[PDB]
């Protein structure tokens, strides 16, 4: 739920930041 | 590659927002 | 009303998401 | 540009989780 | 008298939107 | 079903800020 | 700007109701 | 996807009411 | 249907005007 | 240059629709 | 180009217009 | 009815996108 | 209403070649 | 679904010019 | 030029049923 | 009426077919 | 054949009255 | 306004037609 | 059968396209 | 132009009516 | 008759002239 | 073949001119 | 000029017929 | 050559268009 | 009235045709 | 239903169609 | 003047989408 | 692939539109 | 959490100065 | 209030400039 | 690094109350 | 000028504050 949404969120959020360390 | 895991990443979390919703009222 | 904007920020970005793949 | 601003819905979305768990 | 209907509109168009995506 | 509402309920909202905009 | 955009993306809505109803 | 498109910009209509009204 | 459907791509058209006057 | 006299337009035609908006329904 | 994507949201509009008079004219 | 000054609205933003599409080009 | 609806389409063929360009890379 | 779509606008357009080519010939 | 006619008149058909089961279902 | 489009596109087509033989 | 070619004039003609009529 | 009464004999002559198509 | 009156809506078309090649031409 | 095709087309259509009259007949 | 198939052969020669005159 | 069904056409209806001629003189 | 002229009086025979119609 | 094939479908498509104005209209 | 004169104007369409027809 | 059958009637002989568009 | 150039360049872009659709 | 191509053609044939757009 | 505010405030502040130069 | 939420935003981020550094 | 970053921030402050104290 | 400046020093510190945290993950 609400821990899950935050799981998530900060998977996300770390594969955007390497995926533009490369772009 | 990464960008495609990230937006299914993203999916997952969205789903996971709406059954958020679908439960608080 | 705020989980509501937790929402729509993430659709959103979803939705860039899916615009970087097009372009790309 | 179109990334950054990701990031921005990204985070935004994220301090939003953080708002919406912490009250609760 | 008019605005807050408008609110109240889309947030029953988004209630109806809402359970749609959940299900289909 | 479900999605025919929402587009009567949609159609109002729409209606709702035609009146503003004419409105003023 | 930010009241006829309003009425602009709500207007959208409208039209993928619309494709929605066609295709299903 | 269409759905969630629809969600997306009904969200940001609803938005850009809210921040009308916020002062109006 | 048919005019809404007139002022929804007026309106579009209009943003990217705004858009166009913005950013050139 | 041009952009805001064209936009100026896109305007004005919206106003046009709008006041027709007004006048039937 | 978002240039040429307005041209068109124009042309449809005003092709529009030319139905909106086809039939209540 | 005005769906007349309707149309002459949508055509002269045209003629101004073109004459963008000129000048801008 | 003639040439520039020759436009129209025109465009509107441009839009949808972009389109499916846009899901191939 | 939308290569077809494309297909008619491009003939359709192509129709057009034939037509303005052959009044203007 | 003739099959192309055909071939234009045909996927000008084609979207009428087609636009005829989105009225229709 | 949009059948009897329909109806009419058919005609020429097949038309043209009866031209496209006649000839090879 | 001539039928169905019969019907082709009629459908012809109905497309030019309806035309006629529309910039009418 | 005697395409009115023109396009309406068209179709009439139309219906007939069809009428023969169907009963051939 | 009915083909008689096929023939008879024909003319009464043709009768009215005549008085109107008057009524205009 | 455009009426002279009409009138040409139902008096074609007049005269396949003729035709098919006579011939089962 | 005989008039109106003089005004259909007149007809059809008139529009197989304008058809070379065209791309011609 | 445009060429000759021209004067295929016209030169009939010159025939049916000579008969309606003849039987109205 | 040369297919011109020859459309030219095809086109006067036309309206000559058209009277000798328009007449009865 | 399959020219034919192609004939004889429009001929099948416009029965069923025929039969569908039968049930419908 | 003037029954016949359609003969010169067919007859100088003609005249013109086989100009044409002969020259080429 | 009966509609849909015309329909995809419609797409063999558009197949059958640019299937003919190949040879040349 | 360059009707003909534009109506060359429709012309090509219709073998290129001819061969494509081809392709698929 | 060729889609690419495609495009650049379109747009060729789109200058050319514009450029008749332009002097006339 | 800490260096997020910081960049989340700095990307914000970011398109807040480009919806500024827009004017 | 562009200017006023902007500079709210820079001593923000400032603060956390800070902040952070007072820590690390 | 840190350091410099709340530099820049300073900087970029002084141009904002720079373009606010102009009327 | 003063925007311009603006945002090219806020540029370069979201660029080096991107920095700190890639490096931190």
């Amino acid at each position: 739920k609400l821990l899950e949404l935050l799981r998530k969120l900060l998977e996300a959020l770390h594969k955007a930041i390497e995926l533009l360390e490369k772009w």
